[PDB]
């Protein structure tokens, strides 16, 4: 079930990173926001037709009592309907939103059931999701963050703070760069959350399973976008 | 004159080796970056007072058009105000920086005026400076690199690539270990750049002059730190 949402504000978090604030009073009814919770939007055709384009974006602000919420959107090159929308939308615009397909992230209750560390892999598009994860990881658990870099402005996108976060930025030469940048160490009992580009995710998953020995139950991997395709 | 710099990013190049990225548009108004160029930072008191502590760090990244730059910092043991800062600083923090007393490294333009080889001596603290040197040494000039080792993780600190680079690692038993490790060979017309610990440098200089026959003008020696002293 979709809901209509009205844009109320727009803030430039980084030069190519736009936070769009909306309101949808019935959206969060029985829908609890978790780390990496996301929404489907039906974005308008920039060229003016009635065709709409469904894209996914992570929730970065939420107030269930008012239905106010926000999403952070990368202004990527080349552009698409959603990033064009982020660039040009003004408060007062409306858009249909839906919550369906989103599984949350959670740290186990028992400390002795928790991973001995989190391996987070993504880029600018999954930084909202990864930031939500970092904000809930206990302070005594280390975090190895790998961010595939596409522009110099990427370093300006704010990251969540954590006392045991170690950040690694990866220059993308091809789809093999992200998997090759991963440190070869002991990954025993670690948990991996990966939301990178589709072509890079393929070679990342292969490395996690075969070389790093990650079990399936300790990996969540979803392609957040695809190079050269919608 | 100092300039205010804002921290924009932090990356863990090695487990005890942190690259801190900053921005300061006015810094590169009168500063030209050369190999081994360094800056003076006024680090804050980790204990929370108004006292500041001036320390030197090598420029590893620089963009004069935007004012963005980076330094690589060793997380040493025992810690000091600067390495504590490297461990604990978050993006958005500010710090005063100054360029004063920094002389660069250069290779003679005339090939017949160039050294027949480069003898590079240092450790993790002078590895950013040494890397900058390696990157500009012509491919037909051999490089003999000696790095005094303090921890096993020191081999994880990336070195610059060079077709004629030969690396030698030295375990430190005392201030005499580094000098004794140097190979006794013909060093005629070689050039030496040395930035090790102060006590080790004293005995290195003596061996360069008294035993290896290095002229004073073919040697650059600068102590980068002192054992048991701030
Ligand atoms: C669960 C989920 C959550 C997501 N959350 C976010 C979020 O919070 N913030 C965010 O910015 N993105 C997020 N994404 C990714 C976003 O949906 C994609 O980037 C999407 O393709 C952008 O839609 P678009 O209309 O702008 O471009 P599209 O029409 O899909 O593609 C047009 C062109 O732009 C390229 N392109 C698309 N995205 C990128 C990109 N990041 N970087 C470089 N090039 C790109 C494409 O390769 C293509 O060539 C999420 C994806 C998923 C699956
Ligand atoms: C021109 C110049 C450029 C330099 N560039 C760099 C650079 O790019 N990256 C870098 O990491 N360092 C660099 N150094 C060395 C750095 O300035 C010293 O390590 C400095 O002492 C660090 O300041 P601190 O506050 O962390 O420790 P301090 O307060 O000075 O000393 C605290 C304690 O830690 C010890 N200690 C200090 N440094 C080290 C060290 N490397 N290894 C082991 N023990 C140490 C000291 O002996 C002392 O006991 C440079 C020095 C010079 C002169």
């Amino acid at each position: 079930r979709d809901h209509q949402a009205t844009v109320v504000d727009k803030e430039y978090i980084a030069p190519h990173f736009v936070r769009v604030r909306l309101v949808s009073p019935t959206l969060f009814d029985e829908v609890i926001v978790e780390p990496t919770s996301w929404l489907r939007f039906w974005f308008p055709d920039p060229d003016g037709s009635d065709t709409e384009f469904q894209r996914a974006y992570t929730i970065t602000e939420s107030d269930p009592e008012t239905g106010r919420f926000a999403v952070d959107m990368v202004l990527h090159e080349p552009a698409g309907p959603a990033s064009t929308w982020a660039r040009t939308v003004e408060p007062g615009a409306t858009i249909a939103v839906m919550s369906m397909g989103s599984r949350g992230f959670s740290v186990p209750e028992d400390p002795e059931d928790r991973p001995v560390g989190y391996l987070l892999i993504g880029d600018s598009a999954s930084t909202p999701a990864i930031n939500g994860i970092i904000e809930v990881v206990p302070h005594d658990i280390p975090i190895e963050l790998y961010l595939e870099q596409h522009h110099d402005d990427d370093v300006l996108i704010p990251l969540a703070e954590h006392p045991r976060l170690r950040v690694h930025r990866v220059s993308r030469d091809d789809a093999s760069s992200l998997a090759a940048a991963l440190e070869l160490r002991d990954w025993s009992n670690w948990y991996c959350w990966a939301g990178p580009e589709a072509g890079a995710l393929k070679q990342v998953r292969t490395r996690l399973r075969d070389e790093f020995g990650f079990p399936k139950r300790e990996v969540y991997a979803q392609a957040y976008w695809t190079e050269g395709r919608a």
